[PDB]
């Protein structure tokens, strides 16, 4: 059978879909490469060029948060969701980091399911 | 008995509040006065200072819209969720309007409940 | 100008909405009376008879609780999302009270807005 | 470095870990084998044993859907979230489905990370 994770298109086979043609549904986040530790900073997340509308939209974004040394992962960092219509798919964070890690981003498009995007960050 | 309208801390009686004190609940909101419309525009919301921790955050913001003329009301424009400990009560929406009215933010804590702040729009 | 506790269709003047010949907005919740302090019950809360495809439904669901003597209130004891076309405005929770007071159910319509209903619980 | 899909502690390997001889975080899916299409039944989820406190719970379930040849998958169904102390991980859903597949459920610990539980069902 399939497992869940296996569903979600990663960024790697984001680019050999034929709906890549005519819309990206891959998070793009924008975050510094290396933050100090306790410091709060802005990340960036949006998706584009989608439609927005009713009957399809971007419905919500995930954030996520592989933390390096923690015993399990991730850690949820936070979500939002977007009315249709109305709500871009465009969202800024405010974050304060104590370890290294990876940032992860999942869209979810109503017609097109899971997205992911992944970005590393430094805490020094 | 009482209304689950009037359990939420309004701007008006949010000053006077012993709590107000030590820590504002009423959620800022920044955005323009006047837009044009089907044009996106940045709204952000915040709260603070106030504590950031797994006992004491601010849980979630709400973003609801009353649109005048609209036959019902209000519109939910979006919700964001912070993770205690990592993410700010701070976040950016991008929208876009089609008609004039009033951007309504509420905050909820998890200690001190829900609370309100209001911004006219116009769209013209 | 209006609150946005104003804006919410109460249980009293929910029946004299023109609305309300064509479908009911007003969630029905289904709990015991009283409950012993710390055991555990199921609430359910359902809304209908209304539409439910992705032009028109019960997008989610609410579950707040005023606690008699809490400082602050009310607590916010759950929230459920429905996919528009295969999920009914139709869920059961488990709770554990620790004290007597007030169930309250909010139901978001994308076209009709917010729909309270209240329950008396008591906690011997 | 590693994709998202791979941090989630599928069923298989959720037996051979450390935490699972305090408690088990993997959902527990009660739904029919069968249903007729277009027919409303209840889909039951919950975790368990697992402590439920403020600092440390189950946050949330999500229940997602893998469509037999729909052209993306997966369909989310429902999302529910559960308020630490007062909310009991365990929730029952309504649903209409019109085609066979795979039900899956996702609960998320604070502490403990995302986990997968599967349950196929068919649609005659
Ligand atoms: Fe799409
Ligand atoms: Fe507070
Ligand atoms: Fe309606
Ligand atoms: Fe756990």
């Amino acid at each position: 059978m399939k497992s869940f994770g296996e569903l979600i298109y990663t960024p790697d086979r984001a680019e050999g879909e034929a709906i890549s043609k005519a819309e990206k549904h891959t998070p793009k986040i924008e975050a510094p490469e290396k933050v100090k530790a306790d410091q709060p900073f802005q990340v960036r997340v949006s998706v584009g060029p989608h439609p927005n509308e009713a009957a399809h939209s971007i419905r919500w974004i995930e954030l996520y948060f592989y933390e390096e040394g923690r015993p399990f992962n991730p850690v949820m960092l936070g979500r939002v969701a977007f009315e249709p219509g109305y709500a871009e798919p465009d969202v800024t964070f405010t974050l304060k980091l104590k370890k290294s890690g990876v940032l992860y981003a999942i869209s979810y498009c109503n017609l097109h399911g899971l997205w992911e995007a992944r970005k590393e960050i430094k805490v020094e």
